[PDB]
């Protein structure tokens, strides 16, 4: 049961936390393939190839490392679900591909920014901080 | 009327409970085929081939057997809906295929993990614990 | 205005009530066919062939006749919307085809089971109990 | 502003109110066709052919004229939105085609029935009761 | 900031307000077309042809000018968002094509009517009442 | 953390604030392309071409610069998320293409207007006001 | 506008409906001959000799009169496009020549049979059932 | 822009509309002849002789003037693309030669009939109805 | 209405089912001959000589009796459209000539094999299993 | 990147736009001739003589200059792919030979006309409008 | 049921896998010869001579062994449908004749290459890897 | 795996990129010759002579080097599948013969141009840019 309010995201290439974070997310998939013949009871399957994707939502501030993210950039990410304290696992993604951003606001809210990324060629490598 | 808060899931291959569980689910299907002729009142049907699928949601903790689950792995599962007390039925699935995982968090919550699996070649075999 | 809390479902073949029931449902359809010509005001229609389908949700208990239901089985059903008291209509379905089941649970609930069936060759025959 | 709780539906062929009604509905449509050329500012349209459809929901009671409705029947309907008092408009539909029914219940409710119909060859003819 | 409760709709051809109104709506669109070549950074666009559409919902009363609206009719509309007081802009639509109507009711409500229209050949012409 | 209630939008061509604003929004995308061969573990990707889109919602008033916006117009926009005070970043979009508008009202509300635009040939150019 | 789902085909010689029918078809042709001279504006034509052909597709069942059809057989057919009710026209073909059959199936379908015939010496004689 | 749903076809000889029409079609051709010499840049051409052809598809009904059409008949046709209202052009074909018919049906459709004709000696003469 | 998913094919010479089947097919033909004289209304026909042909598609597995099939082999086949249960008709072909095979695969599929055969000297002999 | 919705076609002889256009097309070809000797690696080629062809599709209206087009006519065409604004290239074809026309309609469409032409003796001469 | 995503192709002469593969295919044929006499029921056949052919599609990369393939080359191929693991059958073709290649691309795709080959003098020799 | 959206085509003679490209394509062939004798098992083959062909599709713009391409011209081409960056292979074709062009448009599209060429005397010479 990790705290959840200690989550830290970093741009690994430049070494700088994101900023006013609100939520993160991650995912992993593999495609399936199913087949069966005339006279079988159950159908078989297997997994071909894998992906990864995720996003995060921050408060919009122009003076942040969150501002430099632009669609099409390649960035090395590190997600700390439980903080940076030693022994806390962190998923590090190499070659993360930023796909789209979406800024918005309301008459009674704070301008928010949603970055949405993807993986390109590599998969999230789990690890344990020292 | 089983308790519901006693549900236990196990990795049958290695023999280790999952961890901080939140909910599980299971399913079974068979495809249908319908036909009728010119001049019939009702249409006929039958079932061809079967499947199974399900998922479960846990609290994210790196030091757990829940962490070793990766998309594409083949694992032997056992679901105890009412606990491990003798005489409690348990659905055991052989060759379960883990298909996708999805980790997430919020600024006021606990990091959660959703594993989502499938069956490959075999179907859930009901039984009764000794 | 039937009571609704007296509803009874039976496996007609073996003669045994289902168990801890939560809700039932039923349906009937007929396909439509519409046509019109160049210079018509309204379009005509008619009904070709009929079906039936429904489901029900029970509390999961292994020691019940609800447990023996498996996808692909053929079972003779009888639905008593208002109980078994004499003069209460009951829809009896012959050759009901059970299509899928879906068991689930939560950390603060009761394990539930949803059976989902269909009709194959026959249609629900209304009647009046003696 | 009609009362709404006085709505009466009738089977015009046999002359018998439906029963414990809960809600009714009606509709009318005409298909559209749009076209434009290279160099036009706005696009033109027109309406080809018309339909009608609707439904109503009643409490399930076997001893009612609502029970005799079966998918595929042809029935002459009359809808009184504001009651049967003189001078109250009523939409009368000839050759209404009943398309599907759907009975259901819950463990804490009343068994309900939803009839769903259509029009075949004719359109709803408004009128004013004497 | 117009009042919103003063909105008036008229049938311009005959000169008669609608009746017990509940809400109106309007819309305008133009289709887009996008293209790009091998080696471009951004994609270009432009707008081809335009439309208009909208609806309104009234209380069902047979003795109203709202009753004469039938699918397929051509009517000249005028929408006064802020009333008929001098200097209040009003969108006047010529050749409005009424496409569908949908009457309904409940056991504890008022019978309502939803008219749904379109434009055919012309576009809404803004203006300012004298 | 920008205030959010100070957001200002301008028509850059004519130099005039919009009016009673309620909310704005913006977006940027780039399409993705994925490929893999027989015998690969992960799938590769890259981004081809980019877009931009957004909208904003105002109170409907005929005597405003918001009224002159018509579908199909080309307008130069400037969005000030945090006001016009010096040092506040503003996204300026050149050649913004207005795509659709949607006016509406209720019996207990204020007539609202939703403008919905797009970009054509250029992308939002961030900057910092002097 | 005949129903289409009432179509009946018969072997007139033995008097037995076909079986589970799916679709029928028929055709009639006459060859053309065109000629023109040096200095003519349009070309002339006429029709020499006529034929007939068609087919039908049934569900494959060995215990049917559909099974006895073999390529090369001569059979007297009668096609009822709208059923056998009195006053319904039926095309009766004498000396129909069955030319080819084609049985097939899939892993998720019903074995189907396509009979394909021709006419030999006579042409389809329309009539009206008594 | 003619309506298209008002198209009327007539047998000019007997004066009777066809019936439930679905679509019509027409055509005109002239053969080409090309030649060139040793040392020319472009090739020359001209048109020798002309034809006409077309078809139409109706719902199959034995009690119609559509039923009397048989391959080999000579019939005088008139096609009204936009109806019979005065001032609407109509292509009248003299000596139309009916070449083939093709009736068909499905288990969920309406029996359709496709007549296919030709011209013999004359060409379609355009005109304007009075 | 045979099940279709129970179809069994056998090599009659060695007595061994094929394997993972996907679909089968069969055919029978006879050539036609048509003639007519100067002054006849319809043309006559008859059938000269017959053939047979078909195929089937299996999943590619080297350890199967499907693997031993090579183009040019002579094999005795038996097709069970509805299984091997007693009373189920089966078409037995003697001297079947295997004509061609075609193996293929995709990056996300299962390697498939299509055998395509013919008959040589004999025709399919229908029968009924004991 | 020309707009495409501004395309204008003209009859150059009489000076009158076509009408409700839907699409145009054009083409140019030259025949090829290939040869090689005993002992050559690649084969040679060259182009002998050229042609041109194209078509266009309009909405059928009798009161248009599109109506006067008849197969066999010689007409001087001018195609403006991007409109008639100054500096817009236009392909002018002299002695265009109209080869065939094809009118058609549907029960839910607009009567369309497809003109199909050719070139005779001359080739399309590109130019630039003043 | 081989995996299908493990398929490996090799140039046997030089010993080097192809590269980014997408799909392969193979085929075998033998010509047929049919004859019959005046007075026979069925027609006889036999197979004369055999061939082989196939292709495969790869991603275009100049730095690959796929690049060295040129039309007219003679290459020794080996196809591993299920990978190179021991006991996996592989079809080895000697003297494969590469017949044609076809490179292509799109504005939103990956440049692909399709090699298309044939056999010359020898036939595919099945085997089993050690 | 080349990007595919970076493809560049050049007119090598004048040194000027084409323009708004959409897709390219290329091909190479060699004819085959097969022979066999009375008493052989497989048939032999070989390749005689080679060709090349391809095309590409661009947006129609008169102010481009794409406009100067005319059927019959001889042009020296260079295709860069992966761009002009150093080390990227490019197929250079000498003496390319342009065979035909085909311009077209729609009422909701962009005027497109398809050039279609051939090779004359030489074959595509692969290379590697410096």
């Amino acid at each position: 049961m990790l705290k959840g309010k200690d989550g830290v995201v970093k741009n690994a290439s430049t070494g700088d936390s994101i900023g006013h974070l609100q939520s993160w997310a991650l995912d992993t998939q593999r495609d399936e393939v199913s087949g069966w013949g005339m006279g079988d009871d159950a159908e078989r399957a297997f997994t071909t190839v894998g992906r990864a994707s995720g996003n995060f939502e921050v408060y919009l501030d122009p003076a942040d490392p969150s501002d430099d993210l632009e669609p099409g950039d390649l960035v090395d990410l590190e997600l700390y679900p439980g903080g940076e304290s030693t022994g806390s696992g962190y998923r590090s993604v190499a070659g993360a591909l930023i796909l789209s951003t979406a800024e918005s606001a309301s008459k009674d809210g704070i301008p928010m920014l949603t970055v949405n990324w993807r993986t390109s060629g590599a998969l999230p490598q789990k690890a344990t901080v020292s």
